């Protein structure tokens, strides 16, 4: 009866969240059931459609870890329909613009503090009667900040009331500086767009996260104050342990 | 046009082969196109249904391993239906008898060698004309070694003439004889079990397999002279692979 | 060859319709048999996407009765692609506008009333080379009316000319009015403004529909001369039945 | 870290279930958090297949009531697969005589007590590293009664010691003893039947369930000692419930 | 209220079917609404499985054609559970023997005729309350004669009650002779057998159908008095006409 | 490693394509294996949703065409959704304006040339680590000409940079016009129309294409110079071909 990533935030820690590309039941309960505290299902870049998120929502659940979902775009009436199947964390792609960040909020909340229209299927089974009282809270929402345009807007964008601050996507905010789109970078001008969006965030009392594609990169964020730290994404995980089986399984 | 198993064999050398518990075909192009030979989807202990194992196959062939199926029982039919949508390795659990390997070796030939029905949908796609005149050979079959009994009828399971051989199913084997199911095992029991179905697997001229849990222990089995090692599990190495990028995300 | 729902109200009498927020087509077929002029399929708030709502719509139309959906959202691609699988029934959430309504009519009919692509998979199947012709009259399009802006804007969204009338969408106007979102409201605002609407439609001799939580509520509206009423959500109406078996069932 | 059915047993109290023809995961949730200890997912006279259960039974776990499938025959592959995607609970049809009955008890018992091969991926999720040795007791099983021919052998069936007891089908049961395949049915040589099968299995100091069509005749059921009491499918109470609405809607 | 097949017969014309082989639902409706009697799903030499054959026996019938499935196997509790999803048309491959034959035609009455299981989920929604009454004339039951085995027993085949007759399998059937597995051969012996089983059937008062791949060699079938003739195969039919195309196309 | 399309272009022929309306991998992959250089996917008029046409680009892709999509709408991240599943063509509908077209161009180009978000989940598989450098000549894109207005603003739609050029749908732009909207129509003042957007398109340095509904209008199309031909639908050739098939059957 509780949003996990809240509450780590209400208990003064930050968060530490999976990252599933890969559509399936058995593999987020599994990830889930792991001391990771939300777990993230990528609808943007990955073959999960609605229909297969629907079933993953709840198996995260169940395995103990808050349902997130970082969407194909920042389309309210998705985001809505996601929340009523029990998505209780929304990431936004390519939140550019004030504007754009005040569409995020206006579907994660209920009149009169958004526009979120009225059907909670799933939100009212988890939290009971007393849904609509609480609904705002049980829901983490976050803008991603990618591109040079959100940068320049990044005051105004943390300046929103109706979420919880933003998301950095590092790869694309790269590849938007004219640097390649090397996830945990070291190019100077892409770590020091990173630094100042956290600093923004955090004189503007919001929360701040990044996509981590290691474990060692993710220490670091949380070491310098990331609220929402992600790592890594379960395709990538595979693939590299599977190159490293197959490399100990073919030496001599 | 050529299995690529079988060119292994005929070449010289042994098979290495990944082995899919979750659905889906974006995680099976993916460690198709590491440097395995083969790819197994297992629809036995997995929620991997036919209508789910079909795409995987394609995907299998796209990045470019072969595609097999450890089906869910060893049954003809079932087994004939893999075969034409594109399943080019057949290893079926649980063959316990001389006349249970006839059984699969029924479903894998055509007359007269064998009673496969006739309407190879995705072979003939893949193998054009020619393809019933070398069909047989496009095909490997193993039957798994998995109980005590199967072990007394080791050697007579091997006599079977439309079978490549056998493939051993460790943790049930370990079970059967009263150990723990441990991939990998020391277990002096199910160890020296396992390299005397090996060693009658040659004596009789026919290949041998195994399923491994690692790298290092496939090594092991590829120098011990097994023909078909897998390693190791999709679920397996993302859930060890998700347990050290947390591990190494939440360290001081 | 007509649409039951036009085919009722040119009878001179009230179309009755089911409403859908579970996936399958089992329970679809079989409500459509009973004596609902049309079944409402909700893709709004249910897990029901596109790859599930197409075979319910050929279930319903077998029952019986005339497919509807609700849609997600007042989107014009989306909602030229429901037709053409067969929605003969459009009711678009939170039309706020004249302009929303003119954006939902310019769905429903080709040039040059609307602007409707071309592509009519279903319906021509189902209506033949004619169809052309009386597309437009074989398919019933709703504006739903669910906020306060929505209420301020009744009779320029009730002037739009390619739109049947407005379906009171009760539980999210009650909500945007700060009162509890309780279906079947006795809440006098909430009343007051749905009877407003019912009396705005039809002074501009439109049909006004809507969403019902109970057969006595769904009589009461019928008798205030509402043109279509939906009776009751198939989940609710499940729940509610499994409660009173359980009930019945446990009692000493 | 219970099976709720054996909880209730073992604290001498019945279980009550639900059963579902519908598939879907929305109203599974929905009615496992209702005051139902298990829910029975029916395979066999249902549209739902292998792709359709695996989510449903996460969707049961997490609403708190026990999975159980009503399979669509007595397979041991079958089973086992429903096993290790987390089914708790096995009710297996026509099982007519005490081989059959050895046959679903071989599928639920790990060597020596049974043949169940080894890879639970979902029940080790569950139950942690101790599941092995608890693993019998995880799962219940019953064999279905519903022919003249299982009724001649009840006495052999329930000497089974794999199976927790036997479940009636009783419209089958009806049928094949020449009567209306009526559910609830007061035809007096089905009634004896019944109450027969009841009296042999607690003579044998097993549990008996039976399928119920009504919460009426599931309390008298419950009444007579019956342990495992279904009530009522999901399809035949929402077909029910519509009904009536439609009738309260369109009364004068 | 009458299967279109049992019609044609009782009228004294034969049944003319279609024969799909490409799961979905647009071209089985589209296909039904010609000229056809019937249209037979293959389960066997395809990628239909349950989960995809639902809705297309929904989309035939709506169509207007009677919905067959050549299943898979003949394995009593599949064809019962593709009866209550509305199959009403069963061609079980590959049945040898008497006994084979006497498991098909067990599946498809209930008793005391047959062991078929009560739960006619659609059945009883297409016929009503009379079902039970009439429900063994509304499934047409054949079985496949496919090898030289078949050949052998063919007038013990068609001396079992429960079928309507048997419907011969010409490409398995030539290559068991020994023969190119080509469809509508001219190849004298098969030919040759092909009369003969026709000629038995006839002399026992049965049904005999016949696979073919163009409607030229399906015009001869009826002229020579099948009374259940298939042409041609869905992927088949368009394999041709897209080559076609191509050809045409690509000309100077 | 080359787009199939882009191919024939640099070596100086046009391409002809085909178009599939039905859902599934199986017909998808026989008909790339044709002499088709594309086959491109409608998510417009069909039932196709991502969760289909995801499996069904793998296949077309094995098969050896080049996998194109015609989207529902022109719509950024769906279209970015498709690239990253191993869409390599993209036919966007109903683009009337410049603006519209900047909006399909923006999509398909990384920064600086566009906008899309970088997480190329297939394409990577495909091309490899060079696959950023080469990205946007992997991609074809045309804007789809089929309204008056459309035909207002052709010279400027085919001014966009980032669009290789347009794609007349000729049912659409007939209806548009007041026409029958007949495929492969003679009605001169479409045929002038559709003369004139090809003499525009070339003036500018642009490629142009047309749908076709048979091989001969196909043939005449390439001959007039369209530099991209799509025919015909499998549906519609599949239909033509069980019309023709069952007129030879029932034949005298
Ligand atoms: O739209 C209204 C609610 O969602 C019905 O449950
Ligand atoms: O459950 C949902 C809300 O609390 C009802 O108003
Ligand atoms: O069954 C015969 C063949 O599979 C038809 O293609
Ligand atoms: O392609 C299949 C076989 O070769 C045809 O006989
Ligand atoms: O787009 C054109 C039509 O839909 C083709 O059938
Ligand atoms: O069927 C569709 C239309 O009537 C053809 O113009
Ligand atoms: O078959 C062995 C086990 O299931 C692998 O996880
Ligand atoms: O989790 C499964 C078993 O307990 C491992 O032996
Ligand atoms: O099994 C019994 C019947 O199918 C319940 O509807
Ligand atoms: O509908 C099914 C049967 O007729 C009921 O006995
Ligand atoms: O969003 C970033 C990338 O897609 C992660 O793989
Ligand atoms: O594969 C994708 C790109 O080339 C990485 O920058
Ligand atoms: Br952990
Ligand atoms: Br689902
Ligand atoms: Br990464
Ligand atoms: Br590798
Ligand atoms: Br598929
Ligand atoms: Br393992
Ligand atoms: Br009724
Ligand atoms: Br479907
Ligand atoms: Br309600
Ligand atoms: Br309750
Ligand atoms: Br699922
Ligand atoms: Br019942
Ligand atoms: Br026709
Ligand atoms: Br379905
Ligand atoms: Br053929
Ligand atoms: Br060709
Ligand atoms: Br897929
Ligand atoms: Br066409
Ligand atoms: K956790
Ligand atoms: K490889
Ligand atoms: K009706
Ligand atoms: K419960
Ligand atoms: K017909
Ligand atoms: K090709
Ligand atoms: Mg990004
Ligand atoms: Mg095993
Ligand atoms: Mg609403
Ligand atoms: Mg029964
Ligand atoms: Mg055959
Ligand atoms: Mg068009």
């Amino acid at each position: 009866h509780h949003n996990k990533v809240r509450t780590c935030w209400n208990e003064g820690r930050p968060a530490l969240a999976g990252w599933l590309q890969l559509p399936g039941t058995l593999h987020a309960e599994a990830l889930a059931r792991l001391d990771y505290d939300a777990v993230v299902i990528d609808m943007q870049h990955s073959p999960i459609d609605f229909g297969q998120v629907a079933p993953m929502l709840i198996a995260i659940e169940l395995g103990g870890a808050e349902p997130f979902v970082r969407t194909q775009v920042n389309d309210p009436s998705d985001i809505m329909k996601l929340l009523d199947a029990g998505a209780y964390g929304i990431i936004a792609p390519m939140v550019n613009t004030r504007a754009e960040a005040q569409t995020l909020a206006s579907a994660l909340h209920y009149s009169p503090r958004g526009l979120r229209s009225f059907g909670p299927r799933r939100p009212s089974l988890r939290y009971g009667s007393g849904y609509l009282a609480q609904a705002s809270e049980t829901v983490v929402g976050l803008a991603m900040i990618e591109t040079r345009e959100a940068l320049a807007n990044i005051d105004e964008i943390l300046s929103v009331d109706g979420i919880d601050g933003v998301f950095i996507g590092p790869t694309d905010l790269a590849l938007d500086l004219g640097h390649a789109p090397l996830v945990d970078t070291e190019e100077a001008e892409v770590v020091s767009a990173i630094a100042h969006v956290r600093e923004r965030a955090h004189a503007a009392g919001k929360r701040v996260g990044i996509f981590c594609g290691s474990g060692g990169f993710a220490r670091v964020k949380l070491a310098e104050g990331f609220d929402f730290v992600t790592a890594a994404p379960d395709l990538a995980m595979l693939s590299a342990a599977a190159r490293q089986v197959i490399a100990d399984a073919r030496a001599l």
